[PDB]
């Protein structure tokens, strides 16, 4: 669709309208096909052709237009397969809110669906016929009065359909779905708007042909993973999908659905957070004596929803360069869920930009480039250039101020793909999504974006640097400690190059008050150093503690005052599998983490 500024729709921006007319010119084509790993170790293949996601898209919806209203949300309590699709669509086709969740009897914060459920307070609920009793199961916890009606999506029959009803086109202001992150749990209010658009956005930075194929492991229930799924088929092929908990076991299953296959005229395109990359390339190498394997039809994988690590790249390439994968295929990317997904990436034609940078500029808020080879030198991996109709600037939060390039501040955003705010909750979608930009620089990062533009705060901070966009960290995980601060992903990989002994990427840096420490002043409150890591799958811990200890306070001129080594799977990750530093944090300080009990639901390599 064309560009005036913005993007603009009419033929409408409507995903119903626009599946069911791909659906009736490429009705036998195949538009999705869901890799099942649960009983069969090589898979079996379940397909959907767009005539029967139309079809079954049109049944659900018309029933339930039978049994809720306009306006009512719609939760998705169910496994990740065809079935989740089509409850998703179907309450899209019905004109619906949906609420994209998962099945309570798989891996879960219980609590946290609770408090989810206590904010959308859902009048139906999306499951199938083989999730429904341990979906029921879950509702018999709930108030007598919170227990809406269960449908089995893969139970009801096409033939309801001919009683749906095309819902009334939406306005700019219609909701589409409430995206849930990550306690307290806000929802993010996508409209259809919002969604036409960032599909639109993404789609002009992948550059996508005819041919080329998407693919997937990650989550329906979090945005990466919801909205791949959403806009894969788009590009002209069908999308295919597995489990998280696939990937995790055999992380090689997606390596060869990256790779080539007969038939193939485009290359293959898909997407995972950084800690994805290293499993796949210490655990998903083909053993010797396998069917040959060739990556050099990959067009583009993504790397994004968490920190891009320089080493990580590196491991990959070491890994499959060797079988054809072409070092620019990774494109480091930056999004979150508040701009429905898609912000910046690295260019189609570009290879990944990586550069060296001295800490101590850094660390202080500026970035200047030095030698690979200094002993200052953090690598900095770029996320690329920031979408169409969408900008990003970088700011004095505080006074609301631009600041000039080189310098780190936050990440404020705006664009149409913005969400329209946080279910139920006017303070925090202010906060959040209504910022005013009161002073750009000359030039700005905001040119195009009209002067009473509307701002998200990402709760991160970047730089922009030589037309790139760089995210250093989260706000809230920085380290400050005697006046000084300190990345603690930087910090982190100091602690795991220092000792064999620690599994890559599975250590945390944060600060907590002297008096927080072990007993190993009760009035000092000065925030001090912790290092949580996990042990490699027994060495004793004085050796291992003391080369962290040193490795950290001679480059970084700080030191650690405790140093927890704990079992693999021990450290807090968030649903999608990011290591959480506030949620180690918080562990460390309620008791569960020193006492070996904290609670995990994404898949672990070990268990
Ligand atoms: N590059 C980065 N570096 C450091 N941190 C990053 C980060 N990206 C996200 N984060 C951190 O994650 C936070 C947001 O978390 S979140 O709400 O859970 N959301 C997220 O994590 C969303 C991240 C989205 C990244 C962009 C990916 C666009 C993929 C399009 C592929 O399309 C396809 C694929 C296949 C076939 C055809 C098309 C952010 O606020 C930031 O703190």
């Amino acid at each position: 669709f064309i560009k005036d500024g913005q993007i603009k729709f009419p033929d409408g921006s409507s995903i119903v309208a626009h599946v069911e007319r791909w659906a009736k010119v490429r009705g036998d084509k195949l538009a999705y096909r869901f890799l099942d790993f649960s009983t069969e170790r090589d898979g079996v293949p379940r397909d959907l052709t767009w005539a029967q996601f139309s079809a079954r898209n049109r049944a659900v919806a018309a029933r339930l237009q039978q049994v809720t209203q306009p306006g009512d949300r719609v939760a998705i309590l169910c496994p990740q397969n065809l079935d989740y699709l089509v409850a998703f669509f179907g309450a899209l086709y019905a004109g619906r809110i949906a609420v994209p969740l998962f099945d309570p009897s798989e891996p879960g914060h219980v609590g946290r669906l609770h408090a989810v459920l206590d904010n959308c307070h859902p009048s139906a609920i999306l499951t199938t016929t083989e999730a429904a009793e341990g979906v029921r199961k879950f509702f018999r916890t709930r108030p007598a009065n919170q227990r809406p009606r269960v449908i089995a999506v893969d139970a009801v029959p096409d033939d309801v359909a001919s009683t749906w009803v095309n819902p009334d086109e939406p306005d700019e202001t219609t909701i589409a779905y409430l995206q849930y992150t990550s306690r307290i749990p806000t929802g993010v209010q996508i409209t259809h708007l919002n969604l036409a658009t960032n599909v639109v956005q993404v789609i002009e930075a992948l550059e996508g042909e005819e041919g080329d194929r998407g693919l997937s492991w990650l989550p329906f229930f979090h945005d990466m993973g919801l909205i791949t799924a959403l806009l894969a088929p788009m590009i002209g092929h069908y999308f295919t999908f597995m489990t998280p908990a696939a990937f995790v076991r055999r992380p090689e299953r997606w390596i060869r659905e990256l790779a080539r296959k007969e038939g193939d005229t485009g290359g293959t395109i898909s997407v995972a957070p950084n800690f994805a990359f290293d499993h796949a390339a210490a655990r998903g190498v083909p053993k010797p004596g396998s069917p040959p394997l060739d990556l050099s039809n990959v067009k583009a994988v993504l790397n994004g929803s968490e920190p891009i690590s320089a080493a990580t790249v590196r491991r990959f390439n070491e890994a499959f360069g060797p079988f054809g994968f072409p070092p620019k295929a990774i494109k480091p990317s930056y999004g979150l869920a508040e701009a429905t997904l898609f912000v910046s990436t690295t260019p189609s034609a570009e290879e990944p930009k990586i550069i060296t940078v001295d800490r101590d500029q850094l660390n202080s808020g500026r970035i200047v480039e030095v030698d690979a080879d200094s002993p200052k030198a953090v690598a900095q991996a770029s996320a690329g250039k920031v979408g169409i109709a969408e900008w990003a600037v970088i700011v004095d939060a505080e006074s609301a101020t631009e600041l000039p390039d080189g310098q780190v501040g936050e990440i404020w955003i705006s664009g149409q793909n913005m969400g329209t705010g946080y279910w139920g909750k006017p303070e925090e979608s202010v906060a959040t999504f209504q910022n005013i930009l009161k002073s750009r620089t000359n030039p700005s990062h905001a040119e195009g974006a009209t002067d009473d533009a509307t701002w998200v705060r990402t709760g991160d901070y970047g730089a922009f640097y030589d037309g790139d966009l760089y995210i250093t960290g989260r706000v809230k995980d920085l380290v400050i400690i005697d006046g000084r601060n300190h990345y603690p992903q930087d910090l982190e990989y100091s602690a795991q190059e220092a000792s064999k002994a620690i599994r890559t990427g599975y250590v945390a840096a944060f600060s907590v008050p002297a008096n927080q420490l072990p007993d190993e002043d009760p009035d000092d409150t000065s925030e001090q150093l912790v290092i949580v890591a996990e042990r490699a799958p027994k060495l004793d811990i004085g050796p291992i503690t003391d080369d962290i200890r040193a490795a950290i306070a001679v480059r970084h001129g700080v030191t650690v005052r405790d140093v927890l080594l704990t079992a693999a799977g021990a450290i807090p990750r968030t649903s999608s599998g990011k290591i959480g530093r506030r949620a180690c944090r918080a562990a460390y300080l309620d008791g569960s983490l020193r006492a070996g009990k904290v609670a995990n639901d994404f898949p672990d390599a070990t268990d």
